[PDB]
C-alpha cells in the first residue's frame, strides 16, 4: 500500500496553477493526480476524514471556493463556497470542521473566520480575530485555533492571537521574535512550529517554535533556503516545507526539519518550482 502521502495543490509559476501531486516519503516519487478544476494559488489545504481540501485562493479573481478532493475516486468535487472570497488564507481543522481565517478580497484585509461543517457542507462565522491578517500562518493545538504573524493591510506583523472555540473569543499570545507573513506554521511534537515567512524587506529561513507553556517563541535551526509563501506539513514527527518563493526565484526544493536531530535536509524537489500551494497528509 501507499499509506500517507504529502499533496500539493495549485501553486502560482508565471501563473495559477491546476497542478495536483503527491509525494511518498517512504519512496521518494511523485504521482500526478487529477488537476484542480480551477488554478489557484495562495490557498490552504487541509484533510478532513481522508478528503483533502483546497480552500481559498486566487485565479489569474480572488476565490471563495472549496473544493474536495477524493484520493479513492481521484476526483474533485465542489463544496459551499465562503461567505467571502479570501486569498492569502490560513486554514485549521478542529474536530472535523475547517477554519477560514483571514485573507484578502481585493483591498478588503480580513479579520473574519467561518467554519465550515463537511457533515452539512455548510459554513457560518465565528468571532473575528482582533487583527486583519492575510497570509496568516495557522495552526491547532490543544483543540486552540492559532494565528500567527501575517498583513493587516498596513503593517506586517509578529503578533499572534488565539482562539478559544467553547468560548468562541480570541486573546492574543505572546508575539514572535520576528515579523513573519507568508510563513509556514505547523505543530510538531505539542509546540507551534514558524518557518520562513516574510519580514517586510527580505524573504526569511530562520525558524522559531512557540511553548505554550512557558509562552516564549525560541529560534531553531534555519533552513537552508529563504522563503515565503511556502506549503509546510508534518508527517511521521518530521516538519516538511515545499517551494515557496526566496526574493527571485521560485523553488522547487523541499526541505525536511528533524526535530530530535534540529537539522533541516534537502529530501526531494518538486516537479517544478512553485509557491502558494496548498499542503496536507492523508
Ligand atoms: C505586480 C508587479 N509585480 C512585481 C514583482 N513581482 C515579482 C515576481 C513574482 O511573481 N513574485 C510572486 C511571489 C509569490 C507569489 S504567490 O503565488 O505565492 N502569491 C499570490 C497570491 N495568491 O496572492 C502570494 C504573494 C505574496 C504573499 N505574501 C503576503 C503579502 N502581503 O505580500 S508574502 O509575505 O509571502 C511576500 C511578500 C513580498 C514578496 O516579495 C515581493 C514575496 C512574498 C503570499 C502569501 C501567501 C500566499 C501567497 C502569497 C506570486 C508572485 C511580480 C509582480
Amino acid at each position: 500500500k501507499v499509506g500517507r502521502l504529502i499533496y500539493t495543490a495549485g501553486g502560482y509559476f508565471r501563473q495559477s496553477l491546476s497542478y495536483l501531486e503527491a509525494y511518498n516519503p517512504s519512496d521518494g516519487t511523485w504521482l500526478r493526480l487529477a488537476d484542480l478544476q480551477v488554478p489557484r494559488s495562495g490557498l490552504a489545504g487541509c484533510v478532513v476524514g481522508g478528503l483533502l481540501y483546497a480552500v481559498g485562493g486566487r485565479n489569474n479573481t480572488d476565490s471563495s471556493a472549496l473544493d474536495c478532493y477524493n484520493p479513492m475516486t481521484n476526483q474533485w468535487s465542489p463544496c459551499a463556497p465562503m461567505s467571502v472570497p479570501r486569498n492569502r488564507i490560513g486554514v485549521g481543522v478542529i474536530d472535523g470542521h475547517i477554519y477560514a481565517v483571514g485573507g484578502s478580497h481585493g483591498c478588503i484585509h480580513h479579520n473574519s473566520v467561518e467554519r465550515y461543517e463537511p457533515e452539512r457542507d455548510e459554513w457560518h462565522l465565528v468571532a473575528p480575530m482582533l487583527t486583519r491578517r492575510i497570509g496568516v500562518g495557522v495552526a491547532v493545538l490543544n483543540r486552540l485555533l492559532y494565528a500567527v504573524g501575517g498583513f493587516d493591510g498596513t503593517n506586517r506583523l509578529n503578533s499572534a492571537e488565539c482562539y478559544y472555540p467553547e468560548r468562541n473569543e480570541w486573546r492574543m499570545i505572546t508575539a514572535m521574535n520576528t515579523i513573519r507573513s507568508g510563513a509556514g506554521v505547523c505543530v510538531l511534537h505539542n509546540c507551534i512550529y514558524a518557518a520562513g515567512g516574510y519580514d517586510g524587506q527580505d524573504q526569511l529561513n530562520s525558524v522559531e517554535r512557540y511553548d505554550v507553556e512557558t509562552e516564549t517563541w525560541t529560534f531553531v535551526a534555519p533552513m537552508k533556503h529563504r522563503r515565503s509563501a511556502l506549503g509546510i506539513t508534518v508527517h511521521q514527527g518530521r516538519i516538511y516545507v515545499l517551494g515557496g518563493y526566496d526574493g527571485h526565484t521560485f523553488l522547487d526544493s523541499v526541505e525536511c526539519y528533524d526535530p530530535d536531530t534540529d537539522t533541516w535536509s534537502e529530501v526531494t524537489r518538486m516537479t517544478s518550482g512553485r509557491s502558494g500551494v496548498g499542503v496536507a497528509v492523508t
